[PDB]
């Protein structure tokens, strides 16, 4: 048995971003917009539907309740708060958390019984918030965590070395902010490891690395800037998550997961690792043999969003 | 000979959420993003470019200038100004007719010698303006017209009849604006006729397609009200038009087109009717058979945007 | 709920040109081959299998035995036998109705209870067989019936008038075989009726129409007499079909259906006629108004079957 | 600028799969298949256009000659014979030979100057004598070489560990024929070295890895045992290879290409080995690290070629 539903809770940029590029690559047949602003869900939902005489798969899409959830197979949820003037970064992590709170527990009364994907930042603790705050499994609660880094991080490799980006196998690992690291020990080109890449091709080097690093970690202050805010790159790499679900792939995408004993840092965090997704969610950890360096700071990144955590009183 | 470029001149969210939307259909190889902030620009490239190491087709885009358009075989036209408080219809309408005819100066400048696509609004007097200033051949100037109004259409009816909007064969023709008008007289489900759909069904019925025009008319104000702007649906309405010329379809689809003759409204107008699209641009107009009152309605929108193009002194 | 798991009756080029479609196309997660000689669908598992690291879709692929059939959502037949020197015709026909009775059977033993797809020809009179022979409802057993012949029809139309044959909205009905006819009366490009088409288009004229017929009524003969058989045309019609079943598209398409009642020929007969497909199966059959020639020619298609069904003691 | 048209040179199975794969798929615009026998390109052309109303993309194809191939952008040579009763393997091999050669020198005499793709066997010695015989740089002319095996090897590892084939980065390299060889040495899913797979999880271990070696050794053999010849599966790696190209990815694939310094075996054969294809044809041939044993497979799969070569006189 499959489903083919998915609701999207918060029509922002990041929710209404997944939900278009859902559409244009029909990656499932039903739709569903929440939001507590019911008559712009509404407006996103006739949006979304005027294009769909020109997309490439039938669609059911409208904006819903949360009872809608009940048969979702996947909810999304983008909701949350930005930071008011004078306002500390523990009163807003707290104000957020609380929001996720009540999310989930309006999704579970519906009856809801599928898997939760948490957009929504900070990713990382929100994801621990909702997998808590559920009483679901973890093996059903995800949250994006370092997929969208790991785009960033392949596309600023392939610009090196001009090979298609969907050819370089490296990741991004730990938290989605200031403490993620390269997961350099493990990474590739095709199947050549990223070592012997250096020393083959005259168009990457050693010193290239730490700039490509910084490259990803300033990547969403640098969009902010811009354009006021970043949302085309989570909303692929969202649709390639849910894709990975509903086509059952036992894909590997680095994600929010409950570390849990896989990797030696703190056991309770939700953080960013590479994971086996199909269609009834994480189907396991995968364990990298990191380096010394790597292991430190996956380390960091844990006792971070730990304090945080505790800080927050989870 | 095949092209496989497309620079799209404006990023606000009609430009982008075309851009996006491509991205995630693969439609074309690649795109290359002109606004007047460059720097907008370049995070509107950068926050596309982090989706595609997840997207269905190796891409280059970049934010560039108008020395890009010199190869590029379709440039997308959304740029343009808000009404000021004070300001009259026929100002307005003479500050974006001057925004057009730089952009396309500037495009001309290059060398370009491809085919404009307008989507400003208002789409079909400013395709005549574009397609005037540019001193191309008419066949290679078009403008979006009534093309998402089409798609609108399609939705509304397929909500009646509970069939795939993709079958149902109906288009909205004349000024993308409020004198629009519905062939009826020309609409078919799959191969059968709407006037026996609806004698056959009692889902629809003849007063159902009042309302139903109504609710095509309406639905951009209504958006616009919900969540501030529309431009999903025009989105996906401009791929499909890329689609038809950068994969040579000789697709049938309504776009905003020299009249020159065709029907026997004015000759000296663009205007939404159905054509012909392939690699070349418009093969040809359609010409369909309107009963009286179409006919009438046709002249009547047509002889609209004549004063407005005469009122320009175009 | 949702399922995604085809069943093959039948490894011949028909059943696997079919199954191998749906593998470039990833129209659905799960493929079952079954085959009388095991070790040739194996064989042809391990053939699929090997291209599907290059393929859309992740995919499970296996041959299978009827008890794989329990929880298929479709299981599309194509086993049958080929005329023996000496045979009548009434003979093959007989002993390929017992051939389509023991599979089905089979099939039922399993379990199954999801929608039957007959491509064994003749289709016509074998999906009757079928359907009598499962106990299921008539809405649940089709044919593939004049699919083909009507995109062999949209083929030809297109290459007259330079239109993508997919803007051609034109239907063969009734037998496929030689008493098939074209409905010309509802026939379109686009929205435009082709009484009008004709008019408007040097490229096209009513002297053309009857020779079109010729050609949709020889192509089988004639694809046959220079390569053996004819499969690659059935093969994507049947994944059309399949795609409109499990994308749940309400699409209309001309297939083997029960008429019963709906058109005014025989109303025990499966016959060539446009019907909606969604997840369910039939919806409803359209009714077409038919001129009086057509009429005609549709009780004629249906008095041959019913004779054939007699002949059989069906 | 960017090219749209494929020519295939024999209409057997492998170059039909191929063509009705690209079909299913949309790889390009448009195919002219070619054959000493007519009458059956021309059945094949048919059977092909038939289901094109059904296809995801408009395309032009048809029946041709050699004239077709000036403005191919890709020709997959498919054309060879079958070992007589009593017939030696090195006359077979120059009766193969020669009909590449007189393919070839058919196919310059057009004016074409785009790629060439050999897919007939032996491959890898074929597409030397092509190179020589074409006159064109080594860079545009490769054969498929040991993609497939490749698929085969993905394949059979995915089953062992249950995750997503396309998530398994591991080459055959060498002969295509019976001196491939697996090279473990630069193997891994997703970012992680095989033999890090192996250490964690209980699904696969080191003995498994020589029985999969022999599994894709003898892969080719069971399928023609079971349904007379195999075609899916390279059928599907030619689309691959073709894709690679006219998408322009820098796509790594592991296909027959001009050794010629850059592995240390023989320079002067054609041989398996990972490649970076882009519109160009073959940027560069990756330069993995071997271990001792495999760069003395490829050693000696090398001179294997080579004495075939020097066999032939070239
Ligand atoms: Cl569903
Ligand atoms: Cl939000
Ligand atoms: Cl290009
Ligand atoms: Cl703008
Ligand atoms: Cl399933
Ligand atoms: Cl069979
Ligand atoms: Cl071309
Ligand atoms: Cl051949
Ligand atoms: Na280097
Ligand atoms: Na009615
Ligand atoms: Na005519
Ligand atoms: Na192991």
């Amino acid at each position: 048995m499959r489903n083919s539903k998915v609701v999207v809770v918060g029509t922002g940029f990041v929710g209404m971003s997944y939900a278009y590029a859902m559409v244009n690559q029909g990656t499932v047949e039903e739709l569903v917009l929440l939001d507590i602003d019911k008559r712009k869900a509404e407006g996103e939902a006739m949006d979304l539907n005027h294009g769909l005489a020109f997309g490439p798969r039938k669609m059911s899409i409208k904006a819903g309740d949360y009872k809608d959830c009940k048969d979702a197979g996947l909810v999304v949820i983008t909701a949350g708060v930005n930071q008011k003037e004078g306002e500390t970064r523990i009163h807003l992590l707290k104000r957020n958390a609380e929001i996720i709170k009540t999310v989930v527990k309006n999704i579970m009364s519906s009856g809801f019984n599928g898997i939760l994907l948490v957009a929504s930042n900070p990713v990382d603790v929100l994801a621990y918030v909702a997998w808590k705050e559920s009483g679901l499994h973890h093996s059903r609660v995800i949250g994006s965590g370092t997929s969208l880094d790991t785009a960033r991080l392949r596309y600023e490799i392939s610009q090196y070395i001009h090979i298609d980006s969907r050819n370089v196998h490296a990741y991004i690992l730990g938290e989605h902010g200031d403490s993620e690291f390269v997961c350099w020990s493990n990474a590739n080109v095709g199947a050549k490891p990223i070592a012997d890449v250096i020393d083959s091709m005259d168009e990457i080097s050693f010193e290239d690395l730490e700039h490509i690093y910084l490259k990803v970690r300033d990547a969403a202050y640098e969009i902010i800037s811009r354009k006021k805010a970043t949302y085309y790159g989570i909303g692929m790499a969202l649709v390639r998550i849910t894709a990975a679900i509903f086509n059952n792939e036992n894909r590997i995408l680095p994600i929010s997961v409950l570390n849990n004993g896989v990797y030696d840092c703190e056991d309770q965090v939700y953080i960013g690792l590479p994971a086996v997704l199909n269609k009834d969610g994480v189907h396991h950890i995968v364990k990298l043999k990191l380096n010394e360096k790597e292991n430190s700071q996956l380390n960091n990144s844990a006792n971070i969003l730990r304090k945080n955590l505790d800080d927050m009183s989870y």
